[PDB]
């Protein structure tokens, strides 16, 4: 009795930290847009929310702006997550699980969320979990080195990612293992990890 | 095929300003706990989010903390009109409805919220009223003069709405005439005024 239950096929996610080629692995199955559902790069709804870059507002004032860009994260994956379609497959570049586990969890830990903060989304997501069906039968992995992975974003040179350090990367690198390897988080779905350093 | 669609009986929502009596208002139906499912003040869950007094850090500073408060106010909203009841009749203190065309609404024009910040909330509503289902079948709307519903504040003495202004007050009354006499806003529902000046 959940909203999007039983409308939706196979699911694969894939993940990653930033510039580990999300992107440029589901630009691989453009081919077959017809036969398969493609969500990609939903940074482009956080670049422009009718003209507000909130991407940009987090980077350059993360006590202020991280809350409410992470909230918006969440309903576009959401949005992504229980999409009509018609089609057998559907594959989704990022999740709300990474959103949850990754980014708003490191936020809270380097003090960008306050607790209160952490604590209205913590509240969300499990809300969001009774509420709303999240399909998820695969997650493809693609792992990377934060130093390969800082080197991608580099070369793609987004203003708003100018001014993200290594140090950033490095706990997001963590984070993603702790989730998808090291089982330190709670999800029930299967991994597929991938060697992405080319 | 929302949330929650179905499962609710008839549906009363108490509106009206802060201290107009909303919670003395549903005190009355007290009698009849077994029959009538009572939801009153919602703002104790504000008050402490594990601890966390989320009202007085938005009255502290408006500007970081309206956002995570006002999405926090939605949730709890949300989780009030979506809960399981066997009973044949509902009331509750405010909705989701106040929350966005008051009280959200309000803090855009004074600043609180960023324009960022209100496009979010509002980009949540509007994904809410497709996937979830609130239902709303008539408004008691207690009519108050910002006045009276001043004289009522200071009275209950609450720390954290020790520096609410009377020009506050009044902007909020004007936006409750707006959505519930005046149809200012895009909705239709049962609406019954009562004189609440005692
Ligand atoms: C998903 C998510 C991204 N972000 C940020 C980090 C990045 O700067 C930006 C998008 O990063 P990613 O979501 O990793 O997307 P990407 O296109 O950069 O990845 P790839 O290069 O592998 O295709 O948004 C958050 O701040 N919070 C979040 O929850
Ligand atoms: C509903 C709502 C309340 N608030 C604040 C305003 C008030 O300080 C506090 C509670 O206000 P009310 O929601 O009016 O609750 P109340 O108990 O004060 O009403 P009454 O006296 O009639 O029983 O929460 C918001 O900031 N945003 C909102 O969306
Ligand atoms: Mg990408
Ligand atoms: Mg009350």
């Amino acid at each position: 009795t959940k909203y999007a239950e039983g409308t939706q096929p196979f699911t694969v996610l894939i993940e990653g930290n930033i510039g580990s080629g999300k992107t440029t692995y589901l630009n691989h199955f453009e081919k077959y847009k017809n036969d398969i559902c493609l969500l990609t790069d939903p940074v482009e709804k956080w670049r422009n929310v009718n003209g507000v870059n909130l991407l940009e507002l987090m980077y350059k004032d993360p006590k202020k702006w991280a809350m409410p860009f992470q909230s918006y994260v969440t309903l576009t994956m959401l949005q992504s997550h229980t999409a009509p379609t018609n089609k057998k497959l559907k594959i989704m570049e990022r999740s709300i699980f990474s959103a949850r586990y990754c980014f708003v969890e490191n936020m809270r830990r380097n003090g960008s969320l306050e607790q209160g903060m952490y604590n209205t989304l913590e509240e969300w997501y499990k809300f969001i979990e009774e509420s709303i069906h999240v399909q998820a039968d695969l997650i493809i992995y693609l792992r990377t080195s934060p130093e390969v992975a800082y080197e991608r974003i580099r070369q793609r040179a987004r203003s708003e990612e100018s001014c993200v350090p290594l140090k950033y990367l490095q706990e997001l690198h963590e984070l993603h293992e702790d989730w998808l390897i090291h089982q330190r988080r709670p999800q029930s779905c299967k991994v597929l990890v991938l060697d992405a350093d080319l």
